[PDB]
């Protein structure tokens, strides 16, 4: 029984708000007295290209910005702008603001986003931040400013803000002091994502998980050095695997038997020679949006 | 563009999730209004698990030998009745986050959200079908009975699943909140097995077509077939037969792309016999299947 999950979101739900500037609506997450969106949000027609956002949020006051939560409206009595985030200063602190730190991840690990449209949550889904900086997301229009997140022990750590869509289907962001995941800027122009990698270390994860599920089948006898097993999986388009990445496997390899080079001879012979018409945990595919520490979780 | 599965935001279902604990055995409960609903296993002892007389069991137990936790706070459970697998715990609270809700049998192809919890606690939230055999692919996560299932709309949230046990093959097994289970199963840990599960292809068509409304068009092919023609080769792929209601369903997907049933269902028929070579729909490398064409047209105008 492996499913993948993502947390509960109803701490997330209670912060989520509408941000309306001119004639662009987008999400806005409320917590404590600020409310936190993207700045383009502030951007005309004319604006698109080559903005400037801080001369013109400067030659912006606080009524030109309309934040609705629920059907009670926000008044927003300051503004400022943090890199690509724009804070508002509502006059009310949300009474629903959980737990909550603002966190930066790095790309394979992993976090729940919670999908809204006009400031209502549509959806949640589980995801892994790409190799390339990116998110494979829904295609949710008006979904610009939907979080990103994880729940430890109670507390909420917001690691991910929705920016916009790439052509390709995939969605880039920021975290919650506005720096961008990413070699994108927030402007109308042509932009596109580079090639894409498997995380490698969450693969290798998901054997382990595999292994402690009982499905055993694809281990092998064999190990292989880091060297060798790089230098194979970059040719598959799979991510280079580190020593931080063996360190963070060390206690799966521990708890199953399987030395992580040794998981690592029997991925390469899966990469090399697939699978043959076997699964492993019920999928022809392998997974890389697990973690480590989604296994350690979840097993 | 890339479809990703999405299950509803669990908020509202969270609200009402207590902890139900009888002797030894602790499980969760659902709390709405001043009832709580969790799956009657929780009244037997490891002795009467084969074969458990739940209504000797029930008739035996008082208001006080259940302990209701929301939370640091303890219910008061001031009566108890069964509804075939559903026990029914009245507490002296009605739970002030009660949403709008309903009570909904679904039928299998259908999809809704799982709120998987221990001890009372939401753990985390996924979306999936029942299967064509009346089981559901949940997590592993141990003592997990009594995880509800839901859709919202609208802000209602519809009740449809709980979940009450694992079977040999992973899967689990529930029931409505009505207490009657889907599919030929019983709340007995006596040998039970699924049968043989198969593809959802209704879902899988609707896919298809929410597929080429996004410009993937790679599979498609210039036949149509007949649907007796097409029921014969699925059925050998362990695909669902396609009955003239599912045709129907489809409708509007195929008045959107200008793409009859039957041509989508040749189609379909050509990626069985060839396999996806290596290429992917929607961003997925593999025929998705829970997907119901409700999900489909709403999220494509
Ligand atoms: C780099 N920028 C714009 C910073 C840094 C730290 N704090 C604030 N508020 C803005």
């Amino acid at each position: 029984g492996f499913r993948k999950m993502a947390f509960p979101s109803g701490k997330v739900e209670g912060c989520m708000v509408q941000v309306t500037c001119g004639t662009t609506t987008l999400n806005g997450l409320w917590l404590d007295d600020v409310v936190y969106c993207p700045r383009h949000v502030i951007c005309t027609s004319e604006d698109m290209l080559n903005p400037n956002y801080e001369d013109l949020l400067i030659r912006k006051s606080n009524h030109n910005f309309l934040v609705q939560a629920g059907n009670v409206q926000l008044r927003v009595i300051g503004h400022s702008m943090q890199n690509c985030v724009l804070k508002l200063k509502v006059d009310t602190a949300n009474p629903k603001t959980p737990k909550y730190k603002f966190v930066r991840i790095q790309p394979g690990q992993t976090f729940s986003v919670l999908a809204c449209y006009n400031g209502s949550p549509s959806g949640v889904y589980q995801c892994a931040m790409r190799p390339n900086f990116t998110i494979k997301g829904s295609f949710l229009n008006g979904s610009c400013g939907s979080v990103g997140f994880n729940i430890d022990y109670d507390c909420v750590s917001f690691c991910y803000m929705h920016h916009m869509e790439l052509p390709t289907g995939v969605h880039a962001g920021t975290d919650l002091e506005g720096n961008f995941y990413g070699p994108f800027v927030d402007r109308q122009t042509a932009q596109a994502a580079g090639t894409d990698t498997t995380i490698t270390v969450n693969v290798l994860a998901w054997l382990y998980a595999a292994v402690i599920n009982g499905d055993r089948w694809f281990l092998n006898r064999f190990t292989t050095t880091l060297n060798d097993f790089n230098l194979v999986a970059m040719k598959y388009n799979y991510e280079p695997l580190t020593q931080d990445h063996v360190d963070i496997l060390g206690p799966l390899s521990a708890q199953t038997g399987i030395a992580v080079l040794d998981m690592c001879a029997s991925l390469k012979e899966l990469l090399q020679n697939g699978m043959n018409g076997r699964t492993i945990l019920g999928s022809a595919l392998l997974e890389d949006e697990f973690t480590p520490f989604d296994v350690v979780r979840q097993c």
